């Protein structure tokens, strides 16, 4: 008898993969209101941060005014590597002159992505990100081995990005300090439909955390958080930390400036395979509501997190790592 | 080999959820003609209602005016506690002044809400409703069995929401002489969008019934409730009585003022969580069309729960409970 | 271990109900050609049609000159119930008259339809529908057996409607000549949305002819109709007939006459249990496009069917009742 | 107990339909990028394209300007055979001439069709293509093997169109160089609507494959294709090459003009199974974005292929072949 779906091979259609509208949390019992609940959690193996939140890599969010805000939020930047080495290294160097604040930049993979992290780990720089669309390639998981083994005790590794248990494990053998997880989910991808290729996000992060989890390894949730709420998802799937690009793109921090149309106010937000970034692009240009400051948006993200939190019965985000879900289906939209 | 939707534990994923849209009722063998369907159902172990409807506890939906025609209508109102416990108390008052009509108010949950609790019941309340997003906290569980221990054979207490059996089982342990489900459906309600929690409601009565009917304790479906058909459905599951927001937020008993917009009229709904009513708000501010009195309302909603016991052959409310349903597909609306 | 859905009974919710759109058939091995194809079916035990198509008993659909134009396309026509015996009885007599073509006519249950029923018997009619919301009410299956005994050799007895195998089987019991199928699918009805009643299309048929078939008893598949497509699918699932009201109310020989609206034409279509054809209405008052002759519509249709008789190999609708479906998900729509 | 779609007949609802949206290509371990991959594949047993992609033999897709571009730029196209044989093997003889590209030719079945055959053959055709909406129909196979008996080893013989295993085996044992599938997706097509017929098109692809990979024989996908990510969807599921009509209408290349509207311009496309083509049509008349010269768009598509291989770790199209799927739920998209 066949597969149902077709053919003869059950692997062949290998996975059912949920996405955060696919799911919500189950209330539990609790002894946690939203105002006790403990939202710090770790970035890396030796980095925690307060607010488990981290501003994604592009030119469109991350610069250092987005990292300095992000920082004394109580999470982290990412700086975008869609600039100059001495630029980007200059605004490393401008985020811990304000105050010794945690900041991250990324780097490709290749000479020159190497000389950028050279001057990048010289700035003082807190965390790498090897920041690329398919770290299961053989040449990432080079990169970030040979970066762990040079500069691996003066600076936090991350790898990404991945889809699968089996990339995600192959990042922690490379040495990765933290893996980043998200093949498709972005709100500005369009690999889906350019490549066909991705993985529902839920389904990633449980699949990556079943690899990272017994390796004492963080996961951090990158791309297709649309509302506070997928935060508290992401979390408890067993992410560590989320990374924000469409949600943080609207703010005052955020760079680009303000444009208005029809009395309404917009920012520019871009994915960093677009054609103006960057040919194929897999990434699209388009625009997103203004936000207003950062430390606002950020307040009212944690506020859901810490209700997310009450509602689980969690103090903290390790509890909430351990809650439950109810599937839903489409007319649960 | 992984649950097919990821990881390695199979109860992360614990349940699938159904709401009201996921199904229908099936019709049975039947010599019940709409006409001759008997409506009435217990709201608590000891109260019993002609019609098997209560109003919200929203200061759009429930004051005194709205109490009072529930209450001729055979259902009942529940006061909201948005306004001094003297002013809660009064309504109350003249509730049961009109008449000897029952009466539902709701209190929250401390010191405060316990001296609103105490004038409630010396203004003659029937029904106490210890009134909460999340009854699973043990601040909640505590406050119910306070309450039924000090004034229990005075008043009815009933306590909410849950919107799973092991809440469910909790409030029964605490004393609940009813349960109120829902956790995430109401129409103006962002939980599931700003803390990603919440219970499809029909999947959530089937589980909080398996807990509070072995227990002889009612279950109050609480929510999400949006044409007659629904509360055909929620009793089906096993609710006894169905409470409701946007359903009567539209008629001339509701407090507000009539909003005319391009010659159609609208009435204010909002959530008790909405900033309007209180931040990081669980709910939303809007409006609903203008239905007219609420005794028409009730009457079209009662026809079509007649009509669902002539097409399942239930005389009684109680044979209703046994009724089932076939699931549907997206393709199915 | 609960029930994935809620609660502890596997039975609760009983069925996964397919609808239409739900299904493809599949093509298989053929020596058929469209224009080959033998398109005849019973539609009662006795009574053979040319087309397996009958028009529904709704006073936007069949007055006479449908019941005429039907026959003469070699299906059948309904006539409705919502006017006095004596013009029902009459436009009974005028289709006899137009040449012996085959008609039948709609009753109700009780005194007043058994001398509707007796009237019709009296003109000649060939087919006597009790045309019902619910033939599992135990006094719609006691007209069916009454008119049996009484003129069953004179006249053919429908009986309907029903969503269920057991309700097909109390029709075959009471005498029933053939089972009519369809309690929620209509184009007009709102008995899903009032009383949140209801059986998808494909899976009530699936069940009828599961009773029906054993027992040498036609289904006739009534409403939900939307393509000539569903047609194929209506029969492959066992039926062996269908009738159509929203496909045909748009034509010239439907009662009704022609609006006009932007330049664009239009009929009136309402349900027989909306306000204006009778209280709580369980069928909307709408319109439909006008589509010029009966005889053309009839045309695309059976054209619709023949192509799907060739695409799985049926020479005979006997053939084409054991076709197989694919399943197809949301994406496929 | 019964099968819980409905009926006794677990085989009735014989599969469930997965079509391109239902479906992603995970990521996996890669020594591959976008730049070396291998986009060559099997169009027949005989022939090899550099670029995996087949041009539809349509009156809006593919006359001669269009196959002479599309074997210039690695694909092949099929010359459509709604025009007068002498045209059509002229068309055969214009491209021969353009420096001996490959090019194909659609036939039908029947003694015209042979005539049709013979002079493309004697024209210098490398590839017939036996054209039709139900390869299973006994007329067709007895095509394919009196085409392939008479002129089968100097021309290739395509059969086509299948949506199941058992039409796949059946021509593959008629002598089919290749096998095309596609019953039921076409973006202009209506069979699914007419006839209710038809196959979600990565089960029918898995399906077909699973009777031609055995027996040596290449599986040609045909219809749906939306995006370049379907391509890689398609060979992965087991497909050699792809054929493609909307995705090349909008092409300079493409017969028609072009369309201004609104400052936008439009091509023209059409069913060949529709009114303008040719009755019961079962396809339709529309237009399509242009899109500019062939060239570039084949390019982005094979871009996007090449995509597919590097996150796939496929350094050919045979290894692509093995690649994995998650399914996605409705939320999905
Ligand atoms: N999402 C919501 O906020 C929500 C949901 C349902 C109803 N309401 C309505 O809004 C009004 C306020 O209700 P409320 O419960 O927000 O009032 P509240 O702030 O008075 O809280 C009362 C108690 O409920 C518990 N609680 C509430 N939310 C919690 C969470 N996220 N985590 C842990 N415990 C929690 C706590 O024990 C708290 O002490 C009421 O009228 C209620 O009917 C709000
Ligand atoms: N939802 C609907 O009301 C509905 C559905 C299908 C067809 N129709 C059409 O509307 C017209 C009136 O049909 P009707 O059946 O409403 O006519 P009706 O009022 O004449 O009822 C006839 C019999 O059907 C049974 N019945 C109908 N609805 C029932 C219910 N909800 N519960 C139990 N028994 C029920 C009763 O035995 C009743 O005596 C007919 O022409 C029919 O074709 C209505
Ligand atoms: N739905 C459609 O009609 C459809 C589907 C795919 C492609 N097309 C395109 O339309 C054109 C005409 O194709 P066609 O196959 O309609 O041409 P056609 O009328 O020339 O038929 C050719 C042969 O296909 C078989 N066939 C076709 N439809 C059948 C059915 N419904 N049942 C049984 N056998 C059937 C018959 O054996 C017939 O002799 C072609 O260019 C084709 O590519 C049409
Ligand atoms: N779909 C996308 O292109 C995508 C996805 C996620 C993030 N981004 C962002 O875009 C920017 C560029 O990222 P990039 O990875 O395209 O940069 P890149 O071109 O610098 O590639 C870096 C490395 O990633 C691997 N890689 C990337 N795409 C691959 C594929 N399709 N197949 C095999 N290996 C592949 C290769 O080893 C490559 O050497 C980064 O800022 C990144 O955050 C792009
Ligand atoms: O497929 C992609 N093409 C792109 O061009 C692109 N640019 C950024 N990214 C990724 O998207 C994440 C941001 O996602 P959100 O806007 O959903 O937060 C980021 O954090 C990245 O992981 C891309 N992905
Ligand atoms: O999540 C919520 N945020 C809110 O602000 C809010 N206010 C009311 N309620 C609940 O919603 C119910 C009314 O629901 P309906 O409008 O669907 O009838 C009510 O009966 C309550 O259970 C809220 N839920
Ligand atoms: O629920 C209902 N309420 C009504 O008022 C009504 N009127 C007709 N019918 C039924 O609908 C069938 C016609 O359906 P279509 O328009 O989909 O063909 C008809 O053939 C009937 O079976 C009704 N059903
Ligand atoms: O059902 C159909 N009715 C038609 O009239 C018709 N014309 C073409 N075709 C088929 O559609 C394919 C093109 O599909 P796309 O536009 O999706 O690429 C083509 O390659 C054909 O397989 C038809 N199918």
């Amino acid at each position: 008898d066949p597969v149902p779906t077709g053919g003869d091979d059950p692997h062949k259609v290998a996975m059912l993969g949920l996405t955060f509208d696919d799911v919500l949390l189950l209330p539990a019992a609790s002894d946690v209101v939203p105002a006790t609940a403990d939202t710090s959690s770790q970035l890396t193996k030796k980095i925690r941060l307060k607010v488990p939140l981290v501003s994604s890599a592009m030119d469109t969010v991350t610069e250092s005014r987005m990292a300095i805000a992000m920082a004394r939020a109580g999470g982290m930047g990412v700086l975008h590597r869609n600039l100059p080495v001495a630029e980007q290294a200059g605004q490393v160097e401008m985020v811990k002159r304000s105050g010794g604040l945690l900041v991250g930049a990324a780097v490709g993979v290749g000479g020159d992505a190497w000389v950028r992290a050279m001057m990048l780990v010289d700035a003082g720089v807190d965390v790498l990100v090897v920041d690329t669309a398919h770290a299961h390639n053989r040449l990432v998981l080079d990169m970030v081995g040979k970066l762990k083994s040079e500069v691996g005790d003066r600076v936090e590794v991350v790898g990404g990005n991945v889809a699968t248990r089996s990339a995600a494990a192959a990042l922690v053998d490379a040495g990765a300090d933290a893996v980043k997880v998200g093949v498709g989910p972005g709100s500005i991808c369009t690999t889906r439909v350019v490549a066909g290729v991705g993985a529902p996000q839920i389904t990633a992060i449980l699949e990556a955390v079943a690899a990272c989890r017994p390796a004492g390894v963080p996961v951090i949730a990158d791309g297709g958080l649309q509302y506070s709420g997928d935060i508290a998802k992401a979390l408890a799937a067993g992410a560590s930390t989320a990374m924000l690009g469409s949600l943080l793109a609207g703010t005052a921090e955020a760079p680009g400036e303000l444009i208005f149309v029809n009395g309404k106010q917009y920012k520019s937000y871009r994915g960093m395979g677009s054609l103006g970034a960057m040919l194929v692009p897999e990434g699209i240009e388009g625009r997103v509501p203004f936000r207003g400051p950062l430390s606002s948006v950020i307040h009212q993200l944690t506020g859901g997190l810490r209700a997310a939190m009450g509602y689980t019965g969690s103090p903290t985000i390790e509890v909430l790592q351990q809650a439950q879900f109810v599937r839903i289906t489409p007319a649960g939209l």
